């Protein structure tokens, strides 16, 4: 309810990135708290783009590739495979405040160890410090609908519904960010 807890998509207002299918933070668990996004889903070494806060709150920097933003209500968002982090621990931000970019290379994207296909943001929803399901969560005019397995991207099950337009938006297609809803 708090406007400052209202969420937008985690890239700049006025811009469009391609989401993949919802999944858990680990990629093999439950609930489906996360989706990935990238402008073009390119190979390592390509240009990458600005990640922004989905909502207002307190920044905590967990490594050079991971950032958390926590709203006073207890809702929070996690941002992973980051680079060029331009916020500090304890810093106050609002929706659309730039946090950094998603990392363009293996070394920078996987600063904590592990695997990935190529440059993208790994974005997650939390409440009370725990990862929670994205099901029914709103980002601007979009209501997210979660699929039936990790990374499920079949548009009959996984999609964003735009309440301002009556349109359904699928994985691996540009998703426009109009910012916060009134
Ligand atoms: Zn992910």
């Amino acid at each position: 309810a708090p406007p400052s807890n209202l969420m937008q998509l985690p890239w700049r207002q006025g811009y469009s990135w391609q989401p993949n299918g919802a999944h858990s933070n680990t990629g093999s668990g439950y609930p489906y708290s996360s989706f990935d996004a990238s402008y073009d889903w390119p190979r390592w070494g390509s240009a990458t783009y600005s990640v922004v806060a989905a909502h207002a709150g307190t920044v905590r920097v967990l490594s050079r590739c991971q950032v958390r933003v926590t709203h006073p209500s207890g809702w929070a968002t996690n941002y992973y495979h980051m680079d060029q982090i331009q916020v500090s621990n304890g810093q106050q931000v609002s929706a659309d405040t730039k946090l950094g970019v998603y990392a363009g290379n293996i070394n920078t994207a996987l600063c904590e160890g592990g695997s990935s296909t190529g440059p993208h943001l790994h974005f997650s929803l939390l409440y009370n410090g725990a990862f929670v399901s994205l099901q029914g969560a709103s980002f601007g005019p979009y209501r997210i609908n979660v699929g039936t397995s990790n990374y499920d991207n079949d548009c009959r099950r996984y999609y964003f519904y735009n309440q301002s337009a009556g349109t359904t938006h699928c994985a691996f297609r540009p998703l426009y960010n109009p910012g916060l809803a009134l």
